[PDB]
């Protein structure tokens, strides 16, 4: 018993002492490792991650099928980057941004870095550069599958680009749509798993993300949230729920109401009073991320 | 004739000696060596093994193709240790858990012990840490084919991983999709034969396992079992199947009866009502190991 | 002339004096060496062995490409020996043993002794303990190509066993697919050469094999039957054909008949109607054998 | 001059009287050793061996790639030998004789003797042993590569052997895929140099002989023929070349005439006039020999 | 000074009226022994050799490793002396001699004696009777290496050799791949330094030969030429690099020309004009032999 | 202690009139007997031998395994005596003396003697009468491993040797891959003792040479230095070494200077300094010479 507790407890320290805090964890330890973050613009997604956002010095790896909503949380996380005055890079293989909707997501697009790449080698470079420079924040690269080989056009480098992100503590989030599977110390797989609709035309879509790998807290948690067109992931519907659940909100029926006041009948009307009352809305952000991080 | 069989009685019993109980057995016989097991959830496998489910101490290898099952047994042996109060550790390689599926076959998520390796060789050394402590009892490594070598990404292993679980009482499994072949002491061989609709709609999938390698008890029994989704193994409707082929359940054309009285019309209806009357189904399910094992 | 008949005869004399009689043999001639044999439950091939079976005592060596036959083959053989009430073992390396597919064959799978070897030495070594015991009838290793070296895993051994199987009378087959050629009596390669349909859809494979070893016979004879999937190979059909061929079995055309009666239009009836009058078909098959044996 | 023309022959002679006729030749004379011998199956084979086919007596060696013709070659001897009403055996370390093809090239496989030795000295003492009974006239031994040392498996002979066949008069051939290449009175070297294809699919081989060594005849003369599958050597194809060669039979372009009339448009034609009119080509045949041998 | 000089050329002169005019020289020295010699079909090697060719009554040693042109130039040595009406033998110890190839260098095959000894021995004692015989002026051994000794199949030599060779003015050579190394008047290195293509097929061997031993001339001096595939030894490609070397060709940076004529541009070119136009060629080489010899 | 002091002098004086001043010495005298001497061409084994270089008149060996310089130092012995107008000879028994490699090492090649004998006997009767002469200043013998007696090939001899190199005042040295050993003054043993690189590839060897017999001036002293291929002896390495060693060069770190100049950075660069500098290094070598000898 006792015996056996303590036996446990020094093999996975010794674990821990070889191969790090992460290399091995309980699922349902609410424990997480002292790291930097960058918030995704998510709340649920934040909770998932354990750590309250994506780790910086580390690589990210985000998968799922168009549309899902891969460049719509990476732009969020540049936005909540740049807000804090960190400078952020944008690889892009794809030739499909739209500045319009990444302004209104919150990105300095003015101060943006941006490169498109010729080929799959000329990319990698350009990462490990700007991640040797110590001068930038966060790397996004969109995307892995775009990104062709020279000798088509006409490991060993991940391994350096790892070594020298950590060094320089620069997140990295590669968009996907064995290396990459390995070298992540985050892998998030988003699915549009239904239609937001306000009445009978489609606004938005229902989006899953699972966490299948998380090398800085426990892995497998899922989050849950809204895409709204031209607006982005819907922050205040997933405060109205997750304030609900951890009963700082209560919800008579169809009426949510705080602190002994009504907010709005149904949750549209509730997040619509979040969302024009931040500085309330903050304090209800707050309680929740104590209590689940 | 007389002599023959003291001299095959003899004979076999050396080669026992050198080799151990289960170097050597006659296929038909109802003996099984006496070692502590795990249960598989499923009714039909515990008999095929002879031995009433997987071995501690041993290693188990399972495989077959994507979608057989491999999962959702191992996760049911998982669950089925923990309620027994034992410690789990799953390495995971696939980083495809899915935990609302896991806690739903009886898995204590919160205490199962995570690993997500970065090499092959970082695995197998967390598993003979785990091996070692003396403190882990059941280890699922999911899978084999995932684990890439470090020397990749930029047999002696198993030997000594075998010894310390051995000396530990520490059951491992391997998933799979000649070390392995050769050390494991049960090699499972798992199939989707058929597809289980409930009138139209495809709720599940007909499986067979084949116990292709069996050291502690006869090998080449099979298994026959539907697993539902969301639901894992139709253990009760093993239980149906099995408590009619003992005589101990009646069927009357496609009423069942248990004692004189009607269980249900269908094999589903009578596996609904042992689901329902789990003190009279546990009864039963011990009649039947008590007479096959 | 009769000079060098008597000078020949002399000198062949001289030479299986001292290496045995089937040291050297006239390719035709219709003598075969006095041996105890067991059938391989191929008509055909008891003929090609010239003493119409496997030779006891004796190690026996089959291989071919996988899925041309061997293990029907030998599990003819099993099934053969033990309606003799000899006793059998199976040493699997393959692991892939189908019970089912066996009893279907004739097996008396439960009084079948078997053991999965962790090594290619171990496995050796219970061959030759099984041999010593003067217990054992007929083993069957399958197979050669999966023995590993122990070393790995982490020819003075076949001397030791030869001897021990002619002491004890022993047959011993190893399924393949310098050592084993040489000490073998008999190898045998087969090979798949067809399909068998019955209409449209495959039920079946064209098997020949090729006697290129044998020591009690004369070497290089061949043998051409049908396996069908689920049954085995298909007896009957050899011996409507070699009915035919000695003259003992009449075709008009289509029409197959004996003893002026019609047992079938085709090949396929006059098949089942042997199968359906065993009574019959042991007098036809004995003739047959009297006369090519 | 003169005098220098006379001792040279007395050099030349002398050394003869002291080594043997064979043991000095000017390679363009046109004189043969007195030999009996038997035919190759090749005209052009038996025309560069310089007596008209192998000597009696005497150990031959046959070298050359897998699948190059050794064996036919050596079975189209065992034909022409056992046509003369000559004893034959088959001395077979690689258990690969196809009595179909055998008998298609003219074997008389009845009376074949064969042995299968289990080691190689077993062989050599078996050769002997034949060889000193004066009552064998061909011994093939395939093949030399094969043979394996007893000692292995769990010159000096050479030398008796040679000596015993020369007082029997008997023909040895080894094949091969210091000690024979010393002892051997005739080295080939044979080789596939093409493939003979009937249209767009390939029937046969384009073949190469070299003589490498021969103290019967002047060494060194090479022979091309065609080897069709199933077949043998094409022998009557060789006749049309050679028959044109020395200007018995004339070729007009692409139509080839014998006495002025026309055998055949195309090789292939004027091959298969020659094999329907044998008793034609055999007079073709013993011209060909009378000019070249 | 004066006085040094005239002891020093007495000295030098009594060491070679005691042991010959090769016993010792001044590597330097522009005066050869007058002795009879045959071409070696290289022309830089012929110079090499000081005296133009191979000297007649010596033995020679030709060594170098297989393939690097030792048969090619003994072949061009016994065309040369063929030439001159001289009688050739060819002592065969590897079974190898191409006629096709050895009749394209000029060689009378027709003519050429040939002896394949049995034993080491047996090739000595040929060497010795055709030495003796006085009727005999080339001698070809190839090769020393595969001379095996009687004993071993079941120096007192070479010193009778040499002496009935000096006696004859016969020429023998010695092919190799203390005896010989002593008793030899010219040893030569050959080796293969690089390969010769015609754009991208390879097409021969750039050829080195060191003259590493040399008693009728300055021991030392180097060859280097071609050897084409099937052709041999490119002699006019070494009269075009040798006849610019002694100004008697102009080389125009790629332009060659003689006389003022332009005779081809790049070697290649030069080369073929110069094998088209032998009898200018003739007097080129005629004049770069008084001027190096 | 005075007493005793004269006791030894005289002692030691007598010791010397009666066997020679190198009859008997302190190792740690810096005094040398006056000889005239040759230059080997390494600066550190010119110091190692006390006098400067090897002695006139006397016999030299040098010893050691193949490939360890030692045919590199004679070279070398022989282009410093040539370049003082000395007569130098070559006995070889190796035949492998390679022209362009002694030009390079400034061996003047035409004006070399060279003698190639068959025998022992007559190499070193050779060697006699060029001793005798008094018109030979240097003689290599290249080597006394491959000097074979006549007698084979079908001490007396080296006092008479000995006797007349002094009388003549001719170097003679011996290369050997105990008459030598006792009648030698001065011994060298010379090993490789490592490779030397420029950067990943082979281009020199690290030597050593140890005076392991010296009668002219005291024995067992060493000397260290490189071997470039094609290049011989690096001279120039070894002054910049002596240079620093006796103060006459600094060296700050990385950085070698020269009266207050930098000549190099690196060991290399300061090398090709004084290789490129000949006359001042003269004046380094000179003051080096005059401080160590
Ligand atoms: N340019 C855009 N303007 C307005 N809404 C957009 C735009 N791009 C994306 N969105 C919103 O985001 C959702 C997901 O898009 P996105 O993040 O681009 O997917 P992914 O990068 O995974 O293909 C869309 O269904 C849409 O509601
Ligand atoms: N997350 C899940 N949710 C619901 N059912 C699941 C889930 N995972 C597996 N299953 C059920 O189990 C069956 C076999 O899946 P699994 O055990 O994962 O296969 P394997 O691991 O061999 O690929 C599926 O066909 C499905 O019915
Ligand atoms: N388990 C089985 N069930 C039904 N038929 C089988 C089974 N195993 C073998 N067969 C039949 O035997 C044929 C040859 O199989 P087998 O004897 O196993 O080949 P091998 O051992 O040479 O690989 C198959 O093509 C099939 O028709
Ligand atoms: N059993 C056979 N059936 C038909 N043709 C054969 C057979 N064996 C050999 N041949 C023919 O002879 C050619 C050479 O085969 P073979 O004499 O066996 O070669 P080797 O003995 O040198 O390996 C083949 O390419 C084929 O055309
Ligand atoms: N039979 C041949 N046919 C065509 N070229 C040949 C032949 N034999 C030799 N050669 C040419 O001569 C070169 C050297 O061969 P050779 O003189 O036989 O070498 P060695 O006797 O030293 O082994 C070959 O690389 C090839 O270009
Ligand atoms: N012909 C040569 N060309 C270029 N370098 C040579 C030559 N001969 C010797 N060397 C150089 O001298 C080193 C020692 O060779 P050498 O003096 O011949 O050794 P030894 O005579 O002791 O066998 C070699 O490792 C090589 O670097
Ligand atoms: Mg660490
Ligand atoms: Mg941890
Ligand atoms: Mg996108
Ligand atoms: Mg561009
Ligand atoms: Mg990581
Ligand atoms: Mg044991
Ligand atoms: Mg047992
Ligand atoms: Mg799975
Ligand atoms: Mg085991
Ligand atoms: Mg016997
Ligand atoms: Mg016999
Ligand atoms: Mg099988
Ligand atoms: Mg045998
Ligand atoms: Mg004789
Ligand atoms: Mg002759
Ligand atoms: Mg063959
Ligand atoms: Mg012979
Ligand atoms: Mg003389
Ligand atoms: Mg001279
Ligand atoms: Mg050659
Ligand atoms: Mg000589
Ligand atoms: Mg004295
Ligand atoms: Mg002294
Ligand atoms: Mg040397």
């Amino acid at each position: 018993d006792e015996n056996k507790q303590k036996a446990l407890a020094a093999a996975l320290g010794q674990i821990e002492k070889q191969f790090g805090k992460g290399s091995i964890m309980r699922l349902g330890e609410d424990r997480s490792m002292d790291v930097e973050t960058i918030s995704t613009g998510s709340l649920s997604l934040d909770i998932a991650l354990g750590a309250g956002g994506l780790p910086m010095g580390r690589i990210v790896e985000i998968y799922g099928p168009e549309s899902s909503g891969k460049t719509t949380l990476t732009l969020q996380v540049i936005a909540a980057a740049q807000r804090e005055g960190k400078t952020c890079a944008f690889i892009d293989a794809e030739h499909a941004l739209d500045p319009i909707y990444a302004r209104k997501l919150g990105v300095d697009i003015d101060n943006l870095l941006c490169s498109q790449p010729d080929t799959g080698e000329q990319a990698l470079e350009i990462c490990d550069a700007l991640a040797r420079s110590g001068a930038v924040d966060v790397i996004v690269v969109d995307s892995v599958a775009a990104l062709t080989p020279k000798a088509e056009i006409e490991s060993q480098a991940m391994r350096k680009l790892a070594g020298n992100l950590k060094q320089s503590n620069t997140l990295l989030i590669f968009i996907n749509q064995n290396a990459l599977k390995f070298y992540a110390s985050v892998r998030l797989d988003i699915r549009r798993i239904g239609a937001v609709k306000e009445g009978e035309n489609v606004v938005g879509s229902e989006t899953r993300v699972k966490v299948v790998k998380n090398k800085i807290a426990a892995p497998f948690k899922q989050a849950e949230f809204q895409i709204l067109y031209g607006e982005g992931i819907n922050f205040y519907g997933e405060l109205v729920d997750l304030g609900v659940k951890e009963k700082l909100i209560e919800k008579a029926g169809a009426w949510y109401s705080y602190k002994g006041e009504k907010i709005g009948q149904g949750k549209a009307n509730a997040t619509a009073w979040l969302k024009d009352n931040p500085e309330t809305a903050k304090e209800i952000e707050k309680k929740v991320r104590e209590l689940l991080l």
